């Protein structure tokens, strides 16, 4: 089996100032292909060491993928390092220049001198169009091997890489993964090709991976064994599950939040099409705010309670006129509140036939508790 | 300046099934020493590729550090690979084999035969004690070079590494670094402004890192060069620098509210509550943040004060101003932030994705800033959050 070599470029990656997920993510995209990944690299922003690593990686590999260092500054030196590794001169493409120029003009700017170098390429390189940035990528086909240069930011490289990957003509292998996403059941209970369990803030994922035939058969048997706990598969998320229920019913949604601070509204609206059902929300972070939008005076001294969660959901529902409304209240941490520890949370749903509350006691730090709270609220609608 | 190579062993680190933070953490620990980290590797659990990588890393470096693959599984092959790469045989340390039996004996169990592996060392290796797990590591000194094998789990390796590092005899170099966080200025403009201040040399280097929260500028290297150079750069970037070091925008906004005795509220469209979420990330937000509304539908925009004539152009500077002034009046806060715009993937009101207006209303009036952010939907949302926060700290 031939090798794929994957290099992330950036000194800040070495030190984990920015965490290298790009190389990992590209390696994962390569599993359906019959290439071996023996190693991945993160390389500092220096021309000579980078050219050496690129030269060596290309020498031993069917495929080399580089990610990062395509910006306009003196620390972006990937194009120079690759040209040096392949013994080709860099040459300015006037058509690409016009396009960078147009990119800046739309934004009401003139094109800075330093961006000119992003329109440079070696003669062996075909351009990869960057739909979201000024630096197009490269695709070098040479001696039966492929070298691909990609931008560092994921919104640029993801669409680029999806487009070019099939075109590389790599040998395929029948690998697959199936992800079953559950809620409200611990790892231990679940236990009662390879099958793994993965605890996340949105619930425990059951992952089945390996030979596509065996993945297919096995995954069906497991989903059956976990039929009521499974809320979605693959790319499905709780927010998207909510959106599907809302559109099915022609229903609307609104929210009132305290400890989640607006994170619940943020997670609902993350999904395209949220405007078809989501009317809006209130972040009632102070006592004054809670009263002003409908929570009864009698409850304002006991905010960490089932009664308050219920009252907040009712108040949001009457304020927005939505079919359904979700509310969050409780203790995110680090401090206790009203004698209750961090991770003490009540989520509530108000709908046509009344309200329901669930209490949770969530482990984790402040941000973790906020996240688990957001997903517990969405789970009221889809579990 | 001599090289330090750092290898993380484990096939799952490649695919990010376990996030590799060990190599970066080892790399940071090397900062006070005059060694160059040109690269770090993650290597699969396979003896021949690993031996090759170790062999190459050791030939080019003053120091090689390996992390992981010291267990009892067939997939734990680091000891072998190193023995192979360095041209020395694996030798069984009887005592160590004892210590390992004691580990299992203190748990009610007899030692599995698999764990026998863990008592092999090469002649060049002296042991590094692991009182917190099964496998001890190695310190190998050879040809004036050092090679170290560390266990994978951090509670195990951190103490070990902390004890052996000051014994390696590495050249020392007084190190400093300075991180400047800017907003409202692109990388190309920073390059032009800094000119020859954008030094990249062996003694000291300047780097720029574009983030959703603005361009970060880092100066690192020799302590005596870093202070002065960083200061000159700060001077050139003065009005655009909002924080240093560990500082975050949300923390910066918290400092200004506490300093003034002032309160804050928000009104959000495209960000959907993400601005309030970011503000309340910081412990102690309730001392100043009164709350906010997410006016996602047209009906909710009108309910919370957006003028009816503006509802055909919610993506505009006039609307942003109106939103910020409405939240201010509605919550009685000293300040209010607003966001309005087009997240993507579709246009809205004829305006393309990335079109964003953020506004701030306060005691002396209101102001609005306009942006055309590239990125996907989640990116534009995030940029808008930080753009709104930057209004209060410029
Ligand atoms: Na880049």
């Amino acid at each position: 089996m031939e090798r794929a070599e994957i290099l992330g470029v950036g000194t800040e990656l070495l030190y984990g100032e920015t965490l290298d997920t790009n190389t990992a993510e590209i390696a994962r995209s390569l599993k359906p292909y019959a290439l071996k990944v023996e190693r991945t690299l993160r390389v500092a922003d220096e021309v000579a060491p980078l050219a050496r690593e690129v030269e060596e990686a290309f020498a031993r590999a069917r495929l080399v993928v580089l990610s990062g260092g395509l910006g306009p500054t003196p620390d972006d030196v990937t194009r120079e390092a690759v040209a040096l590794a392949l013994g080709e001169p860099l040459e300015l493409d006037e058509a690409v220049l016009g396009e960078i120029e147009a990119f800046f003009r739309a934004r009401g700017r003139a094109m800075p001198e330093a961006n000119r170098k992003q329109a440079m390429r070696i003669p062996s390189a075909t351009w990869l169009k960057n739909p979201r940035g000024t630096a197009p990528g490269w695709w070098v086909r040479k001696g039966g091997k492929d070298l691909v240069l990609l931008p560092g930011p994921p919104p640029e490289w993801r669409p680029m890489w999806q487009e070019v990957l099939p075109r590389l003509g790599l040998p395929r292998r029948p690998y697959a993964e199936r992800v079953l996403k559950t809620w409200g059941i611990g790892e231990s209970e679940i236990v009662e090709v390879e099958v793994g369990t993965y605890p996340k803030v949105h619930g425990v994922e059951v992952v089945v991976r390996g030979r596509e035939d065996r993945v297919a058969e096995l995954a069906e048997r497991i989903k059956k064994k976990l039929l009521k706990e499974v809320w979605g598969e693959g790319e499905m998320t709780l927010a998207e599950a909510v959106k599907r229920r809302m559109e099915r019913e022609g229903a609307t949604l609104s929210t009132m939040e305290s400890l989640t601070g607006g994170l619940l509204g943020a997670e609902i609206t993350r999904v395209p099409g949220a405007s078809r059902f989501y009317l809006g929300g209130v972040v009632s972070y102070s006592v004054g705010a809670k009263a002003r939008f409908g929570v009864p005076q009698d409850l304002l001294s006991r905010t960490v309670s089932a009664e308050t969660a219920r009252a907040m959901a009712e108040a949001a529902r009457s304020l927005f006129g939505s079919t359904y409304a979700l509310a969050t209240t409780g203790v995110a941490g680090p401090d206790p509140l009203e004698g209750e520890p961090p991770g003490t949370v009540y989520v509530a749903l108000a709908g046509p036939t009344g309200a329901e509350v669930r209490r949770y006691r969530f482990p984790g730090d402040r941000e973790t508790v906020r996240l688990r709270s957001v997903y517990a609220a969405l789970a009221l609608l889809v579990t």
